[PDB]
């Protein structure tokens, strides 16, 4: 067998079918005789091939293979590996290498210390030492993404490797099963348990691990059984409750003092998938009030130890909320209420308010929709206003890093067909990966992209304010016409001005067959 | 002082007065209060930021300074750092980073590891140890960018460190002048200088650091003197000498035996400002035949070091161009005849081939024109059929990574605001950095765009055929509409789909007052 | 040809005839067969064993070779690598490596990662992809280590590499001659000339850089020229003057405020060979004071970009210091007036105060002894009170790491045959490297080893005391027998207790045919 067919192979028996791409002349003999059991899904620029990977491999909730194009092709991808690395994201990220004899006079397209470009966005990273060390190497990065805690890896592979002979025992490599599956012992979980059940005021707060593990519904029960007030940790970049239910209370402010305030009066804090705490604006003040105690449940070490309080146990977050949800008292205590449904924002006949948006994606979507935000200035606005009962429906860029969500939306519609998906980008965020457009119109992928069209970088102009500074260049982003961009990538494209055309234009996208991106006219900061 | 005042008064001492920028919320306590003498240049993501800053610097020879928004934002423009290490481009990159109470916890858009982050591809990457030392750490970023071998490098600053007291004592860096203005000793230079006037048959070999160093006359006058052939080194990424002087003969191709035999009979062959060799494709052979010996003026060590041939001297390109021009004898040998003309390809009144559009290029532009090529599949043809007389009239993305000319030919128009830039970018390569068009629209820079569009990855066919790999997904890239695409961001946009229309277009993107693209439907291969 | 006869022989063509080393099982396939003119210097600890290549290649002017065994060797050898990259000692060091087919599944005595183990220490640091690729590596890390500024590089070899066969074209390595031999071009030198002969009070300050290049002579004909006082810039790892010419000052205090002191009134500083500067101690001021401009020349861009004040020149030393000394006036000032004699410190019948020890050494040694200095509380003395006269005749652990001198001193005698080498190291640093001694008595090497016994870190005492520190551990060494240790490796072993004891034992060492060590009880501080 070659290294190419033996390599394959691998990855099929490993349940991987699909590549992720944008090609070059390194990795042709990687995708020549490209196997008819395998999907190609070409994008146009590596920001947005790493983007729809990523997003598959979050909603799909298994790990997505992605091949680039040497160093600057890794190199044009490692703002979206910033996100993937935030929000564990099992990633396999292949690169190829100039052939074995030019590497050293470093032949064009060469990959420099290739193993350490990716540094240190990734959990590994090799170039193999031999052509037939190929397929153990691949072997080693499906595992090493696979594992919890979750994320992206790196590999390099010279182009002479995949015509070589495979080594014959390498089919060894085939079926290996790895299991990070576990839990806390029984006399600790124990433990903890009955520290659960003692609480007079317990909360919960969840992070996106625990929608990666499907957790969600074990949480529920938790919640429930402890009649707790559930809220998301800050800065979230998943969904991990249903955003009705009566425990629900919201999205944490993303603040050292905001936190503990709110935490004020609960005697034991539990915190499941969630770094402690991904703040964000400066807030100085106590971590945790007199009398409020933190236990953290992590699927990540960086996160245990990084915790400036609390008691920490490092676990697979489904394993742990499914033991919890199922051993834990049925307290006697009342189960919280509800809160009350968001107000109506006044709206004239002009342009719309961000309120307005998406209290009318909430009437009209369908009630299994996906949503992704990279509208940064309008995110506790949307948190309130769309009522999202399901798993899996809400991404957001992990790190922060604008360029996710167009992409990603594409990712998660591949991965969820029968689902709608439905992305709400700003004009700013839309420009970083705007080429991903052509990937959803050629494979027919019927993601809508709803671009909140206010003219300026909002959420700088916000944090502009808020540190008092003036004379900050750069925030306006005037001048483009989204349709014609759309047109240029070959989605269909329609404009909302006001409410009338808003509800007119989203009838019309979530009647279509392919593809559909609306153009709307929100109010300026 | 504030490290704020401090900095940008070292900054403007030092020559900088442009702020090449993606602005985020980590920078905009550097950003706040922007001196009224400095200009801020936003493009809307950051592999466009970094190929204008890129092209500015190559063209203007000086460094170019760069604001990028923490690790997402270093990270989007790290395929372009890729290009700018290749083409030892002097760049200032800064990042902002959390501020310092907010790095352990990680805090949302904290840079991890920061000076890893653009590792392999910059110089120097740094995070000062304190708000004090950040204007001491920008003079060393600015020095290490500027010296040989230029390059990149990375400077990394927490937001709060912009307010602090500066330290009084960095008054001393403002006016450093720093020279690696160097030639070889003079003993040594004499020996070099017998061995050039003493060969029988020399030849000329230079690459881009002789047009970075302007040393494009004085490697005239060498080879006038020396009667000698002139070649431009393999994978060019800049133009060195005058292409129809007499002794030019073009460009090398890439290959190992390919350029042995080109040297066959050359006794003496003296390569000034590249690497000995950027080789590409697979062509084994001889380094040298019998007869031949090397001799290599290079200002990067690490190009001396991985030549497999040849002697080599580590010097500035301009002092030894300039020396070698002034001491080397007129030998009484036969000046070369120049190269004919390339001959007329048969066209008919449909798509266009290359070599038209090459040749109406050659007839209609300015003589000062600047050129950019990201067409890779006629970078043969274009060297040929264009007549570049002056320096700094070539560039090409010198990793050969895609999204470099599309921004970059902005960046130059910036720099040469007299010179018409003509950017010939394939319909592939046009979509790495397409928004980086919306910079030309909102400050109207007149750069002309030329998209070759033959629906298909065609260098990627060819390498293909080469290796004779069949069956290789994601080549084609149908469905783009480049007229669509410069209406979204502003810029006046034509369709040239035969020879009249090619013409008629020219005419009236070379008369408009800014920036055009003209998208034209060439062959398929 | 095999690689293993290619490599050698690309060493023996680059001047190289010498390894040190202490062998393992991944360079066994490496040394079999080791040619019969090269020479293998064992030493058993592998500190011990870059120490004393780097002493060798810091007194022989030319890069020395090491082999370590895989990472643990590597790894011992990394404080002996940071005082070589601090003195840029042109280090070659190469470790051998698992077998390629051992590489992946992490076989005991794997270097995994292995080019990042001894960064941030080397210059480049490497493992090939392939067998046939090694002697160009080594050519490589041959020139790497040799271009200015020196220093080490790190290759590591799978060891299953050295019985393949080598590409034919190697031979084209075997000659190659790379020079870094240049200096500043000349409008620009006539420039920096005439502002040395219009200053009115010029001063000199001299690093060590000037004795790696053998310039010192060219320094003493400057400071004669422009009648200008010398001082050795602080920190010193080496002597790059006469310390007993007229011109002489001594050894700089390493302090920002006493460096600007001492050169008040003095305006222009011409700094060559140093950083700009090697300061210690906590002593903050004016980096310069008002009137005094500074000028470095520097052979290493780390150390230009990084000056706080002045202009700098990146050049070699060699042909700025002959250029400079044979271009500027013979100025009309009185030259400098020698410093005066040290006193003599009042001496009982007891134990030896430091500066006693000195001044018999000075009085009893040759003229061109060569000493060494590992002895931290007692080096303002040490260059006060011996006369070194000729180049290559001081050295100090340049990065202040411990365990240089002892190893240093060994490769030091072994470069300089007819010089007496006498180290003067301290009861503590003695330890780091005591086995090192085994080398001395084993090859025969003669260097005289004067241990000062006080009991105590005694320089630990003295910034203990700057600091005010109370209760600090650790501090003391009492219980250490020299001369036993010295018997254990197979020294001749004396002890001075008194001056009397000094004397004829200095008397019996300097007349002895092999190593030496002598045990002085000095006084307690
Ligand atoms: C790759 C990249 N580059 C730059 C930034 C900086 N940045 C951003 C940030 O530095 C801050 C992000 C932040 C921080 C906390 C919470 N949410 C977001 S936001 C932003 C403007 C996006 O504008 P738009 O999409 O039109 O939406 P709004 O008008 O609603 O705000 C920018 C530019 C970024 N986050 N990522
Ligand atoms: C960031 C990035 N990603 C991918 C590649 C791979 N690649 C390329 C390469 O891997 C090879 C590049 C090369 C190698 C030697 C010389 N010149 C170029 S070329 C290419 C297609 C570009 O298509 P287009 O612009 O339409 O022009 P042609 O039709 O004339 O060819 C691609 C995609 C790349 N070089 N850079
Ligand atoms: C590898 C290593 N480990 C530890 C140190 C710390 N250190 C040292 C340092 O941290 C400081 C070094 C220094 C700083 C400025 C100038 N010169 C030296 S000195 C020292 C004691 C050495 O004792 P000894 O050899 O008996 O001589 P003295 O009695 O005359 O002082 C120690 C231990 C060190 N420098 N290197
Ligand atoms: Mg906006
Ligand atoms: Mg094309
Ligand atoms: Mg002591």
């Amino acid at each position: 067998a070659s290294v190419h067919g033996t390599t394959y192979e691998l990855l099929r028996r490993q349940g991987i079918d699909t590549v992720f791409g944008n090609p070059g002349s390194n990795e042709l003999p990687f995708l020549k005789d490209f196997p008819e059991d395998f999907r190609y899904i070409l994008a146009l620029q590596e920001a947005c091939v790493v983007g729809i990977a990523d997003g598959y491999a979050q909603a799909s909730r298994k790990p997505a293979f992605i091949n680039l194009h040497s160093a600057a092709g890794t190199g044009n991808a490692m703002g979206a590996l910033s996100n993937a690395w935030n929000s564990h994201s099992p990633l396999i990220v292949t690169a190829g290498q100039q052939t074995r004899a030019m590497i050293g006079v470093e032949a064009l397209l060469t990959n420099v210390d290739a193993a350490n470009l990716p540094r240190p966005l990734v959990k590994w990273s090799y170039e193999p030492a031999s052509a037939a060390e190929v397929p153990h190497a691949m072997s080693r990065a499906i595992h090493m993404a696979s594992m919890a805690p979750q994320g992206p890896v790196y590999l390099s592979v010279p182009y002479d490797d995949w015509d070589k002979d495979a080594d014959p025992q390498s089919h060894h490599l085939f079926d290996r099963h790895v299991s990070s599956s576990v839990r806390l012992n029984d006399q600790d979980l124990d433990i903890l348990v009955k520290a659960l059940n003692s609480a007079s005021n317990p909360a919960i707060v969840l992070g996106p691990d625990v929608d990666a593990a499907n957790a969600n519904a074990d949480c529920v029960m938790l919640a429930e059984r402890l009649k707790a007030p559930v809220w998301v940790a800050p800065s979230a970049p998943r969904c991990p409750f249903p955003t009705r239910h009566p425990c629900f209370r919201g999205l944490m402010p993303a603040g050292i003092a905001a936190i503990s305030q709110l935490l004020e009066g609960h005697d034991v804090v539990l915190v499941i998938g969630a770094p402690v705490f991904r703040y964000h604006q400066y807030d100085p003040g106590q971590y945790l009030k007199p009398g409020t105690r933190l236990i953290s449940v992590t699927c990540d070490p960086l996160e245990a130890a990084r915790a400036p309080m609390g008691d920490a146990i490092v676990a697979d977050i489904g394993a742990m909320a499914s033991a919890l949800a199922n051993l834990v008292e049925e307290s006697s205590r009342q189960l919280p209420t509800a809160a009350p449904e968001p107000a109506k924002v006044d709206q004239d006949a002009g342009r719309l308010h961000p309120e307005t948006v998406f209290d009318t994606l909430n009437d009209m979507a369908p009630e299994n929709a996906i949503y992704l935000n990279e509208s940064t200035s309008t995110t506790a606005q949307m948190w309130q206003r769309l009522n999202m009962r399901n798993p899996g429906s809400y991404y957001f860029c992990a790190a922060g890093g604008l360029g996710f969500a167009l992409p990603a939306a594409i990712g998660v519609q591949l991965a969820e067909p029968e689902r709608q998906v439905i992305a709400v980008i700003g004009d700013g965020s839309a420009n970083y990966s705007i080429s991903a457009l052509w990937t959803a119109a050629q494979y027919n992928i019927p993601t809508i992209f709803v671009i909140m069209n206010n003219g300026t970088y909002g959420a700088l102009r916000w944090f502009a304010g808020v540190l008092e500074a003036e004379n900050v260049p750069g925030l306006d982003v005037p001048g483009i016409d989204f349709r014609a961009l759309a047109k240029g990538y070959g989605v269909q494209a329609l404009k909302a001005d006001n409410l009338e055309q808003l509800k007119g234009s989203l009838q019309e996208a979530l009647s279509a067959k392919g593809p559909v991106l609306i153009e709307v006219s929100t109010v300026s900061p």
